[PDB]
């Protein structure tokens, strides 16, 4: 599913994400559109031979099992493949996890270099929410 923006913002609120550890609704919209822009099935696959999935693009090396990522972890507890789901109440609950793991957002790279520090409001501007 490739979700509109306001569509996007109005899901992740309604699933606990606004100001969830102090980051706005517009942050984490921010980072869905650089890491996925928008698209629930969105896979990457990483140098070290791990894989980013969905609209947050968690990676399999710590966050869920893809079977093919020697040596990681599953902290989420599920499978990738959940992550790339039209209901995004898997990559919700689990970006909860990484976002509360000690480094805020800055564990989404494309976060830290594209949204941290910008008017992040503006990815929630005009949105009925
Ligand atoms: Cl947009
Ligand atoms: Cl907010
Ligand atoms: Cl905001
Ligand atoms: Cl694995
Ligand atoms: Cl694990
Ligand atoms: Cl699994
Ligand atoms: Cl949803
Ligand atoms: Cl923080
Ligand atoms: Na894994």
């Amino acid at each position: 599913k490739v979700f509109g923006r306001c569509e996007l913002a109005a899901a992740m609120k309604r699933h606990g994400l606004d100001n969830y550890r102090g980051y706005s609704l517009g942050n984490w919209v921010c980072a869905a559109k650089f890491e996925s822009n928008f698209n629930t099935q969105a896979t990457n696959r990483n140098t070290d031979g791990s894989t980013d999935y969905g609209i947050l693009q968690i990676n399999s090396r710590w966050w869920c099992n893809d079977g093919r990522t020697p040596g990681s972890r599953n902290l989420c507890n599920i499978p990738c493949s959940a992550l790339l789901s039209s209901d995004i109440t898997a990559s919700v609950n689990c970006a909860k996890k990484i976002v509360s793991d000690g480094n805020g957002m800055n564990a989404w790279v494309a976060w830290r270099n594209r949204c941290k520090g910008t008017d992040v409001q503006a990815w929630i501007r005009g949105c009925r929410l």
